C-alpha cells in the first residue's frame, strides 16, 4: 500500500513542487489550500490522471483562532478519510507581509503571520502525532531567519518559532519514531507581484549561480528528509540557499 | 533621571532588575499581573529611598484583542509618571508544559506566545513610537536550542523572542534604540518545585553547581542598558554558568 | 564517463562506508589511508572486483608539517592520474584523542589534531580547486558546540572545519564547486569499548537509543554530492538522531 | 594586593585600549607585543607613571612552531615574575591577511594565522590554568565568523577554532573557578590610511550609527566580562558589532 502525505499550501509554487515530487515518489497526497481553489483542483486533476484516486484537495484557513485546532485536526482527518493513513506532514503554508514597528489590525497580523508560520504547524503536529513505517514531518523554515529583513518582525518571529517547534517536536516525538526536520530556503520563487528588475537585485546576491532556487530544488531536500536515506536524521534544518545566508553586508 | 519599564517586576528576576535599575538611578515602572501586593511593596521600598521614583502598572499580557491597548498603556504609564521612557525590559513570562500527545490549547497559545513574544513585540512598537541612551532588553533562554520535553509552546515563544530581539535591533537602530537579550540557563527555580528536583537541576551547572541568583541575571541587564554597552545591539548574553554547553 | 571521488581515511568505518556508497552510485574512488594499508587494499580489491579499474589507494600522513601541502597536492593528483578527473572530495580522516588543559608533546598533538581535522582539509580544498557536479563534503561534528571534557584540540579542529566549509562554499561558488558538511553525533562506537559504556552513550540518542551506522552517515554524503543537492552549498547536515538537541 | 592581567598584542589598537582600561580598573598588566616595541614600552611608561611598578612588557612571536608552548609558558611566567599572580588573560594578538584558495609559503600562513588566532590562545590557556579570587580568560573572537569574507579562509578557521576553545575551556576550567568568555567585534576603528571610499563602504554597513566601534567600546565589554558583575557568565561570546552580524546581503 502507498504511503500518504499532507502538504499545506500546496496549490502552487514550492508547495505544489513538494506535492508533485512526493506523488512521483509514490505518495498519495492531500493538497491543502486556502484561496487558490482553481490551482489546487487543477493539480489534483493532473495527479489523479497519472494515478487514479491518489490526490485530494482540502480547504482551510490556517490563521490563528479558537477553531484553528479543529481545522488542523480536520486536515489530518482528511488524509485518513481519503487514504486510510498519514505518513508525512509538510508544513509549507505561510502568510508573508511586512509589519513595521514604527488595513489589517495588528491582532489580525499576529493571527495570520504567527498562526500560519507557527501555531498551525504546532497543531497539525499534535494532530498528526495523536493519530499514529517511515513517519516524518518537514517544516519550511527560513535560511535567513537570523539575518532579518527590515519591517518583517512578525513574519521573522513566526519562522523563529518554527525552528523551536522543529527541534522540540523532534525530541518529543522521537519515542514514536516520528522524525521532524526542516528545509530552509534563502531565496527561491520570488513574489508574483515583484518586477523583474527587483527580482534581479535579489538574485544577484546568491553566491551559487546568482539565481534563486527552483521550486524543484527545495522539493528535492524535502524528498530526501522523508526518505529512508534520512532515517537517522531528526531535528535537522537543511539550508537550500546557494550560500546566501553566509553572505555578509 | 532616566526611566525604565520592567514587566513582571513584582518578584524574582524582574524584581531584581527593577531594584538594580533603581539603584543605578532610574525611575521605574513596576508592571505586574497577579502580584499586586508584592508590586506595591517593592514600589514602597524604592520610594522610601527616593520619593516618587517608582510606580506600579497592572496588565494581563496574554494575547487578545485588547493586548495592543494594554501594552500602549504600560508605555504610557512611564511617560505619565516620569515624562520619558528610556529602557524597556521584557521579563514577564508564562511558563508551563504543553504536551504534543484545564486550559484549552488556544488559551495556552494566547498565554505562552502572548507573554513571551507578542507582548514584547507590542511593547517594543509602543516604546519606539513614543520616541540619550535608549534600549530594550528581552529575557531570553540560554537553553532555547536544547528544549525540554513537553514545552513546545514555551520554547516557540522564546524562539520568537530571539527573532524579535534581532529584528527590532536592526529596525530600530536608525532611532538609536538598542535591542539586546539576557539568557538565563537555570536561575531561581519554580516555587512549586520540590527540593530534591531543584538539586538535580542545580548539579548540572558547570560553574559552581548552582543556579544564578536574580541579582546575577540583573547584572547583565544593567550592563546592556549602560553607557558601557552603547555599541552593543542585537546581542544575546547567556548568563548560564556554562549550562548550554553541556552535552547529554 | 564515470565521475571520480577522493575519500580521506577511507580504509575503515565511516570513510569505508562513504567510499563503498560512492562506488555503488557509479563513482571511481581514491581510497586514502594512513596506517591501514591492508584494509585499504582489501577495499580496493573488493571494488575492482565489482568494476575493473575503478578504485585505487593513496597513502599519506595528514598531520600538519612543512610537507603537508605537497602531500595533499599529491592526493588530488593521484585522482587525476588514475581517472582523469576529480569531481568529489570527502574530508573524513581525523585524529581523535583527549588533550587535557591541566607520550606525545603538545606540539605533536596540535599537529595531528589540527592537521587532520582542519589544515589538511584546507590544503586538499586548495589543491582540488586549483585543478578545476563538483563538490566537497567535510565530516563535521554535530556536538561541536557541546564540547567533551578534555578534547579542546579536537574540538578546535572541528570548529575550524566549520569555518572552512563556510569560507570555501563562498569562495568556490564562482567555480560551481559546492562545499558542505555532514555532522555525526554518535556513530560507529569503537569495537573495544565496553558494551556497558557503549550503552551509556546509546541511551542518550532520542531517535532509537542507538548510534548511527556508518551507512547512515554515508547516505547524507551521497545526498550532498548528488544532483538533488545542486543548490545546496555551505550547509552542514546533522545526522545525529536528535542528540545535539538533548540538554544536560 | 592588586590583581594582574596578561593582554596579548597590547601595544596598539584594541589590545592597547583593553590594557589601559584594565589598568584603570586597578589591574597590574603584562603588555605583550611582537613587533611594536616602541609602542609597548611607551604604554608601559604611561601606565607606570600613573602607578609605579604596575606594567611590564613581554615580547613574543605567537606563530605556531615547536617552541610556541615554551613562548606561551614564558608569557604567563612573566606575569608571575613581575606581579606574583595572574588573574586575567586576554587573548587579543592576531595575524590577519588574505589567503586565497586559488611572499610567505602556505605553511607559514597556516603557522601565523592558526598559531596567533587559535594555538597560542590554547597554549596560553593551558599555562594560565596550570599556574593557578576572580580568575577569567577573554578571547577576542569575530562577530562575522559565520559570514566569512572572500579569501580569508585561514583567518576564519583560526577565529572559528577560537570559539571552540572558548567553549571547551569554559567547561573544562569551570571546576577551578576560571571563567572563559569572548568578545566579538564587527568592525572597529579603521586605519586612517585606508581609502575614504573604502572606509565609508564598510562603515555604512553598520546599522547602529553607520560607524565602527572605538577600541574603548570593545574594551568596555572585556572589562564587564572580567568584573564581579559577570561572575556567573562563562562560555559566552558577546558581540560588540552595532548590529553588523544581523545584516543580510
Ligand atoms: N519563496 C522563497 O524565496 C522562500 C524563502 C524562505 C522561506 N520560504 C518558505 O517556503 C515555503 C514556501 O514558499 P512559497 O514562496 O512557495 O510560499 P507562498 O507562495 O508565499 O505561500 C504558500 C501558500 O501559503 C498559503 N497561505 C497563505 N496564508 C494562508 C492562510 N491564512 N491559511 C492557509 N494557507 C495560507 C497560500 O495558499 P493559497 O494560495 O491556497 O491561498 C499560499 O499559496 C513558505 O513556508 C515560505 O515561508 C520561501
Ligand atoms: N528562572 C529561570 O531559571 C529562567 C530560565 C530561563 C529563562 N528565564 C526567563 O527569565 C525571565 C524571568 O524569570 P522568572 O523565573 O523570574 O519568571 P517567572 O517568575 O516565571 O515570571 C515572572 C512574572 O511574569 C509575569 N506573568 C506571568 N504570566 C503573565 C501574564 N499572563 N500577564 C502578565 N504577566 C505575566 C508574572 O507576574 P505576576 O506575578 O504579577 O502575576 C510573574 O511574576 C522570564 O522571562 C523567564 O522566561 C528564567
Ligand atoms: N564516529 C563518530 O561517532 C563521529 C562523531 C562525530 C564526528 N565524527 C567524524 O566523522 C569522521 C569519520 O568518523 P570515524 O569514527 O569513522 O573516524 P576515525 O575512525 O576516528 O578516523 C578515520 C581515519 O582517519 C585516519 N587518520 C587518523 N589520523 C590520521 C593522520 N595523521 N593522517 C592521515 N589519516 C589519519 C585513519 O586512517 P588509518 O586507519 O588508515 O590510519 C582513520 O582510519 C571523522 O572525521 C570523525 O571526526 C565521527
Ligand atoms: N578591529 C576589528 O574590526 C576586528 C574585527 C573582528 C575581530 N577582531 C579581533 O579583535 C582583536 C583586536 O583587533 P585589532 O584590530 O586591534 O588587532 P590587530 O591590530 O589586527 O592585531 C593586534 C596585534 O596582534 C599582534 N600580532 C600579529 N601577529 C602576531 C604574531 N605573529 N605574534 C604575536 N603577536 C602578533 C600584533 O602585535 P605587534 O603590533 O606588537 O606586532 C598586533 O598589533 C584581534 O584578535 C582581531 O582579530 C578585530
Ligand atoms: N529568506 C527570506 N526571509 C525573508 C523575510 C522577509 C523578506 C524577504 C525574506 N527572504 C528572502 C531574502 C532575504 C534576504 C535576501 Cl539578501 C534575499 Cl536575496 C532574499
Ligand atoms: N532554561 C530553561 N528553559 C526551559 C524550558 C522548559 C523547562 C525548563 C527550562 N529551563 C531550565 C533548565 C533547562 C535545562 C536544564 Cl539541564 C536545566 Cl538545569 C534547567
Ligand atoms: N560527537 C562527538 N564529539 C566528541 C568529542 C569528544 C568525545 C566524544 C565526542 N562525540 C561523541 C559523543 C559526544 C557526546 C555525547 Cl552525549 C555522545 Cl552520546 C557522543
Ligand atoms: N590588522 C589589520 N589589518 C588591517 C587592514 C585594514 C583594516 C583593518 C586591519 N586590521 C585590524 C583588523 C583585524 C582583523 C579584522 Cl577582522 C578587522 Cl575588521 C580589522
Ligand atoms: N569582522 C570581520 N571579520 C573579517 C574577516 C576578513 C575581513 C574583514 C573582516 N571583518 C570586518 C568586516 C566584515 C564584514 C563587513 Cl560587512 C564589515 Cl563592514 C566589516
Amino acid at each position: 500500500e502507498a504511503p500518504a502525505a499532507v502538504v499545506t499550501g500546496a496549490a502552487k509554487r514550492i508547495g505544489r513542487a513538494i506535492a508533485v515530487k512526493l506523488h512521483q515518489t509514490g505518495y498519495r497526497v492531500v493538497i491543502h489550500y486556502h484561496n487558490s481553489a482553481e490551482a489546487a483542483v487543477s493539480l489534483a486533476d493532473e495527479l489523479n490522471k497519472e494515478r487514479s484516486n491518489t490526490a485530494v484537495v482540502c480547504q482551510a484557513d490556517l490563521t490563528n483562532s479558537n477553531v484553528l485546532p479543529a481545522s488542523c485536526e480536520e486536515i489530518i482527518n482528511s488524509c485518513f478519510r481519503a487514504f486510510g493513513r498519514c505518513d508525512v506532514l509538510v508544513n509549507n503554508a505561510s502568510a508573508f507581509y511586512p509589519t513595521p514597528l514604527v488595513g489589517k489590525t495588528v491582532e489580525t497580523q499576529v493571527a495570520e503571520l504567527i498562526g500560519t508560520n507557527a501555531i498551525a504547524p504546532f497543531l497539525l503536529t499534535m494532530s498528526f502525532a495523536q493519530r499514529q513505517s517511515n513517519l516524518s514531518i518537514v517544516n519550511l523554515c527560513d535560511a535567513m531567519v537570523d539575518q532579518p529583513c527590515m519591517a518583517f518582525s512578525l513574519y521573522n518571529m513566526g519562522k523563529h518559532a518554527l525552528v523551536g517547534l522543529t527541534q522540540s517536536a523532534a525530541l518529543e516525538l522521537a519515542p514514536y519514531g516520528i522524525r521532524v526536520n526542516g528545509v530552509a530556503p534563502g531565496v527561491s520563487l520570488l513574489p508574483v507581484a515583484m518586477g523583474e528588475e527587483e527580482k534581479d537585485k535579489w538574485r544577484r546576491k546568491v553566491p551559487l549561480g546568482r539565481r534563486e532556487a527552483s521550486a524543484e530544488q527545495i522539493a528535492d531536500a524535502v524528498i530526501f528528509l522523508v526518505s529512508g536515506s534520512a532515517q537517522y536524521i531528526t531535528g535537522s534544518i537543511i539550508k537550500v540557499d546557494g550560500g546566501l545566508s553566509l553572505v555578509h553586508a
